[PDB]
């Protein structure tokens, strides 16, 4: 039957199903109070779905110059079109290839760029603003959104959303690759996944996601949401408590003085946005240092909400389109304060 919310990660994780239910905050408040992140489900079904097509921003937008990132070696493609990157997201034919000819995974970079996106994409920035979950928080002008309502003496966000666009990870060798490297953010985020490419040619790619999310630590009700109600699944996330960012840090310095890297005693490996976490990390995490994160598999139409100051890394499974607002709520704005 239709019900308000359902739980995740053994209990851990609240997630809402009606996108829109005036009521959601009552739920939602008591978990986000005690720093956890929040997943809400249905946001596609709210959305007009021919605005969020890697077709229609190829049309619209193809002829615009921009960079590329490669996902596996962190290089940089300069000064190509954008449309270099739209016309192979689901299409393995079209893909830029390596110089072992094979198709590379690559993200867009800073595109929109900076704060363009509502001068570039008026009609897909009202979508979006109108149709976020939890409004009193996310909307720019919403009633607990502090952000227009503090002084210089807090890290302000700027003006959003940004997009976050990237193939998906492909090979037994890419299972140990992140699309985004951990890292935090000053203020709190909503992450809206608007689109996933199940891709055609080498397609038939269904095996190795499994394997991926099972070794991802996935919790068994999530591995029910692919095998029952057969929605798309798009990224796999961890997420970790701003309470444990310190002691992730004395873990990532520890393993880079193994691996040789000759760093001083304080440097921030976290900010320097240069690691992923993989299963060997991960247990090395739990089992040194005593920290516990979320495994989240972010489906088509799921909104990921990401407490200020909480480390996370996002490894795409299919191609993915995703479009983040951030806001400062009253419970996380200790994080951006720039005094004691
Ligand atoms: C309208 N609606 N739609 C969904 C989606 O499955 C869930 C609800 C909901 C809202 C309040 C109480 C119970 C359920
Ligand atoms: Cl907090
Ligand atoms: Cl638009
Ligand atoms: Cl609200
Ligand atoms: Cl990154
Ligand atoms: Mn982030």
């Amino acid at each position: 039957s239709m019900t308000s919310h359902s739980w995740l990660c053994d209990g851990r994780l609240l997630c809402l199903h009606d996108p829109s239910n005036k009521n959601n905050w009552k739920i939602f408040r008591e978990c986000w109070k005690q720093g956890q992140p929040v997943l809400v489900s249905g946001v596609h079904k709210k959305l007009k779905s021919e605005l969020w097509k890697p077709e229609a921003f190829s049309q619209e937008f193809g002829d615009q110059d921009v960079d590329l990132v490669n996902c596996r070696n962190c290089a940089i493609i300069s000064d190509v079109k954008v449309r270099d990157f739209w016309d192979g997201f689901e299409i393995i034919c079209k893909r830029l290839r390596s110089e072992d000819g094979q198709p590379m995974v690559l993200k867009l970079k800073d595109w929109p760029p900076g704060e363009d996106f509502r001068d570039m994409m008026p009609t897909r920035f009202e979508d979006l603003m109108e149709n976020l979950p939890l409004p009193e928080y996310t909307k720019r002008d919403g009633r607990l959104n502090l952000a227009s309502r503090l002084p210089s003496y807090f890290v302000r966000p700027d003006l959003g959303p940004k997009m976050y666009n990237a193939y998906g990870l492909i090979t037994a060798e890419d299972r140990r690759v992140g699309t985004t490297n951990l890292h935090l953010d000053v203020s709190d985020a909503v992450n809206v996944m608007v689109y996933v490419g199940i891709p055609i040619g080498e397609g038939a790619h269904d095996e190795e996601v499994l394997k991926t999310i099972d070794e991802g630590d996935a919790d068994e009700v999530t591995k029910e949401r692919i095998h029952d109600h057969k929605e798309k699944p798009g990224a796999l996330w961890h997420i970790y408590a701003a309470k444990d960012a310190e002691k992730i840090r004395e873990l990532l310095r520890k393993v880079g003085e193994e691996q040789g890297q000759e760093n001083p005693p304080d440097h921030d490996p976290i900010h320097d946005q240069s690691w992923y976490l993989d299963q060997t990390l991960r247990k090395r995490l739990y089992e040194e240092y005593g920290v516990q994160g979320w495994a989240i598999v972010q489906f088509l139409g799921d909104a990921v909400f990401i407490p200020a100051g909480a480390p996370h890394q996002v490894h795409n499974l299919y191609s993915c389109i995703k479009v983040a607002e951030d806001f400062v709520s009253p419970e996380h704005v200790k994080h951006c304060f720039r005094l004691t």
